[PDB]
């Protein structure tokens, strides 16, 4: 079909194509952020929000893909094809999962309006040619880059 | 007829020449930004804005220019002239379209007054000597302060 | 994308396919009608109407295409390919511009309802086989074909 | 100085450029019509209307042009060049004066709005290919379509 | 006659004498800034403000100076003396016109009080020895110190 | 740009083309008139009038030209080139500067409408053929 898992939330696959391919953190770092900020709500028995539902589903499917990787590394004798499949699962399927994770963790941490405005502004930034581009790329944050809160 | 594509919007061809010619993103990146942000409005059977009207027209005209370039590639046998024509369509007309798409997408995203003050300020900045101007190049951003 | 520059106004590319390919006036005649009826409004600094916006954009792009034609006629040494490109720009791209011009000038002069009704009626006329087709094709006009207004 | 003699009245040299060369009566017939419809007003010491002012001026410059033609015919001994200049004066300048006289006589007879809509509709008719238009040009006249003066 | 072109506006040739020679954009950049910020007001038939009057006059005298430079380059056969005069016109008189254009464009952009306090503070900064002053000259700009145009 | 320095003051360059090139007094005479009539107001720190602003600007741009001329006469060793360029500075730019000074001093002294009617009347006088042209050329005066 044509689900396009972001258009339900307000972004699209092409709106997230503003961000380059290597912009997204690693799958380990994104799973660490998830378990560090929303573990007790991702394990609760209630529909907390659509982001929580989609994030639970994403994590279960990555778990199914990591079980696949373990199984193939255990069961395939041909090492060339074995490492081929494992590297494919880890990188080429991993990129789609990291784009999915980044989006959900960031839209939970900062908000839909903030994440969409950040996507637009980072599109502007990465579009602007290098010679006329400021060094301060836009970034998501809840505090100013320097925070003078003495006590 | 001596028509400005920007005079009704409050800009001018010389006001968009006030920025470096290589400041504007590629036509590919700008068409991607348009289809990523306002596709459902650039395909609806409503006007919704002079910017949507002008942006629909601009994209149709670029599609016609790209069909021209494909036709040239297929139907010109002389490679020198063929690649000269294609390079012209991609660089001169491509620069004019990138200046046009940038203006309309940026206006729709940020605001007419915001984009005009940005044009003026970035033009003044790129001309101020380096030691007496803020060090970071100006940029447009929807992300507020925290 | 799928802009279809008429569906914003109420027609479509297929509704304007009722009219044959050679029905549309020349680009020179349509630019003359434009500069004879709406020049002071096409050069004004205000959004007069969506037809005016689209017509300004169309005229600027035809100007860009005529600058292309001048450039190629000046810069291409190979005469065969030069005249090939110039004839292409003038006829095959010209037809699309004349369909665009005719539509906008007529919808400004006569009105959207009148232009759409004319498209439907000319579809009926040009569809009817020649033997059962009246000689009076439908035409757009603000006066009767004969106008007895003595003084 | 690039002056349009109709722009003052609402027409345009590009709006009257559609009426074919054979559309206008001869200079003699248009002068007879002027002197038989508005002689007592084109010979009065009163500012009657802009059409009267322009008609007076046009007739004076045609008188000067006819004096020119007579002088050429009398004083150019070369018959070839003499007939060349006479033909030029009687056809090119003659057509311009026929277009100018027709416009003013017809404005005075019918009305500004009437003659302008007539020019518009005749442009629409003369731009259509001969195969898609009613075969009888639109007519501007004071007579009924039956041409029977009752009462 | 010992006229101060800024004393009328509140500055003084001795108040602008502190801004170094490298502080001002080139004549070309300052003319581009003028013609891109206030062209429709520097070309209007209206007395807009003393800054507009002085800007019009300054630009006319620079036009005369550029005509002089072109005439020198064309008509002085001696290359040494020709380049000598051209260098003089482009550097000395050029610096005076850069100082004059900067002052008027900056007044029109920012304000009399703002540009005067800026000149005062820049004088304080440029008079201090390099060892007792903050290393970054004071800046007059419309951009935020972050140079990110939001809203 | 097409700034046209007289447009704001109500004239145009083609209106001042009514007066010939050899009609305007020397720049010396015009500067003498200025320093005799409006020195205390051109040296004042006040926007007295747009004519005062334009006249201050013109006087400063002429002072810069004269400094250029002196600098050239001192520093250019080639006498031919030096005399050529100083003669250019004195005549070809002095012409436009005495046009500007004439316009502004005359407007200040007599009035905008008076100077404009003078320009129109001088157009009439210089267009009239010589056989029907009075020997008394038009002249500006408040007497």
């Amino acid at each position: 079909m044509d689900i396009d898992p972001y258009k339900e939330f307000g972004a699209t696959v092409e709106l997230l194509s503003f961000l380059p391919s290597d912009f997204f953190p690693s799958v380990r770092d994104l799973l660490d952020t998830a378990s560090a900020l929303y573990r007790e709500a991702l394990e609760s028995p209630e529909h907390c929000s659509p982001h929580h539902t989609a994030l639970r589903q994403a994590i279960v499917c990555w778990g199914e893909l990591m079980t696949l990787a373990t199984w193939v590394g255990v069961n395939l004798e041909d090492p060339a094809s074995r490492d081929l499949v494992v590297s494919y699962v880890n990188t080429n399927m991993g990129l789609k999962f990291r784009q999915l994770l980044w989006f959900h963790i960031s839209c939970l941490t900062f908000g839909r309006e903030t994440v969409i405005e950040y996507l637009v502004s980072f599109g502007v930034w990465i579009r602007t040619p290098p010679a006329y581009r400021p060094p301060n790329a836009p970034i998501l944050s809840t505090l100013p880059e320097t925070t003078v809160v003495r006590r």
